């Protein structure tokens, strides 16, 4: 099992850590949402589906700068929605193909009553997604550490 992101920076089997930097709509009003969709940005695959099945986790969830400070969060897995920053571990998703398939994590966040004018600074760390990895082979319990990086400012407007 092994992860790599879009631009092709990869994390291999037996986890480790990765930056992902996002583009992110400029202007966002009190009343919406900013979504970061990581599922086009994030992508992994079970390197021996005929004898193993692989299970990935949301295991937490981390909010950073201004989404932290300025950002109502909520984190979407497959489907399902829970509070962000993260509050418990999420159910599994099964990998059971060599073939690529999206890590479906997407993050919506509504700026919250104080936020106003520059709320995100590019460069700047939004969020740490911890993807955890097990399987129904072996012991092994694994890590892939996404450092979530925003690409520009992000305005809410006054
Ligand atoms: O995606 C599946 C797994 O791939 C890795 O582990 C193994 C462990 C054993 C074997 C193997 C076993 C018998 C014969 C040949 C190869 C192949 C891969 C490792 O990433 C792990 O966590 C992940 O569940």
């Amino acid at each position: 099992f092994a992860c790599k992101t879009a631009n092709g920076t990869a994390i291999p089997i037996g986890g480790g850590s990765a930056n992902v930097y996002v583009n992110l709509a400029p202007v966002v009003n009190v009343g919406q949402n900013l979504v970061v969709d990581l599922s086009t940005q994030i992508f992994c695959h079970n390197d021996y589906p005929e004898t193993i099945t692989d299970y990935v986790t949301l295991q937490r969830g981390s909010a950073y700068g201004g989404v932290l400070s300025n950002f109502s969060g909520t984190v979407k897995y497959s489907g399902s929605s829970y509070p962000f920053p993260t509050t418990s571990e999420t159910p599994r998703v099964v990998y059971n193909s060599r073939t690529d398939k999206p890590w479906p994590v997407a993050l919506y966040l509504t700026p919250v009553s104080s936020a106003g004018g520059v709320a995100i600074k590019a460069g700047s760390l939004i969020a740490v997604l911890i993807l955890r990895q097990t399987n129904n082979y072996n012991s092994d319990d694994f890590q892939f550490v996404w450092n979530i990086y925003a690409n520009n400012d992000v305005v809410v407007p006054t």
